[PDB]
DNA sequence: CTCGGCGCTCGCTCGCTCGCT
DNA sequence: GAGCGAGCGAGCGAGCGCCGA
């Protein structure tokens, strides 16, 4: 498995749960979940493009915070050194700003950023560890979970599902606790 | 707001010799009437070379940025070192991306008309000012304040000579008092804000 | 003193711009 | 038109001095 950047994209504050979730409708927001479906298309349409990486794995989880929406996108990083992300990020940063906002710049703070391996700065882009995923993503539950995406085959049923959220997440404390033999 | 580019051209203490006529040693310069400067100061064949180097990157700036009539400001200086000439020109007309392909268009037309294609040998002696002191930054755009901030202060020896089109340095190039009088004026709006800014928290 | 996060520097990277041929 | 390539400069980030704990 590869390592990961993450970039975390804040949302201003009809769809169908697929058969097999078990969550409900009622707590997942219809209005800001439609900006965030394509900011994650449009995103990953030209992540491909930059990286040169049409099949490139990734995870995206939407959340509803106590402030504002925010959409954790992990992409791989394999075709894009940690060197020229930023000057790829900007592409896709002014992409969207056109192809969603109508070309009005977001007003919200900080709204489009990548995770550094430091607060302040000059530290570097983070290689996210897949781990990441059921560490932090997958125990997310209603309400602060709204919905995620991905075409990782390990996460497809995970992905609108509590149950099985909750399984991968024991899957691995298992694993876990395997190597601590 | 006029931007202004900044190049800094070094001038040697240099088929040119006083056994013969020649464009260089044969030119002799007054001072204009509204000088207080001693002539005795001036160094007239580097002056004459520094004369045709900032005429000619002039109008090959003209043509470039497509932009007669472009402000300038230009002062020439003796050194410890060398003789330095200080170009500042208005950026109108030339995107500060394509600011370097011409310039070396410019650089190297000055050394076939003036060195008659003989490269300096002096180390750096035409470079654009940018924003860092090391590689990678942008070519620097400074504004007018400029000016009254490093070049006026110069006196002589070290102030050789200077030009302009602008209005309001005109009869500052080659009168101290005036000079004096435009470096104390800025300078007093300067320390004023200084001022104000500290006590705006 | 020790400790550690923060602000900041600067040699360096490398995809992009665009006048030129 | 096509595409070369010098010049571009935002981005990078290990390293380090500072400062409050
Ligand atoms: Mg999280
Ligand atoms: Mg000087």
């Amino acid at each position: 498995m590869p390592g990961f950047y993450e970039i975390v994209i804040k949302v201003p504050s009809e769809w169908e749960l697929p058969p097999d979730s078990d969550m409900d409708l009622n707590l997942i927001e219809q209005a800001p979940l439609t900006v965030a479906e394509k900011l994650q298309r449009d995103f990953l349409t030209e992540w491909r493009r930059v990286s040169k990486a049409p099949e490139a794995l990734f995870f995206v989880q939407f959340e509803k915070g106590e402030s504002y929406f925010h959409m954790h996108v992990l992409v791989e990083t394999t075709g894009v050194k940690s060197m020229v992300l930023g000057r790829f990020l900007s592409q896709i940063r002014e992409k969207l700003i056109q192809r969603i906002y109508r070309g009005i710049e977001p007003t919200l703070p900080n709204w489009f950023a990548v995770t550094k391996t430091r607060n302040g700065a000059g530290g570097g882009n983070k290689v996210v560890d897949e781990s990441y995923i059921p560490n932090f993503l997958l125990p997310k539950t209603q309400p602060e979970l709204q919905w995620a995406w991905t075409n990782m085959e390990q996460y497809l049923s995970a992905c609108l599902n509590l149950t099985e959220r909750k399984r991968l997440v024991a899957q691995h404390l298992t694993h876990v606790s395997q190597t601590q033999e």
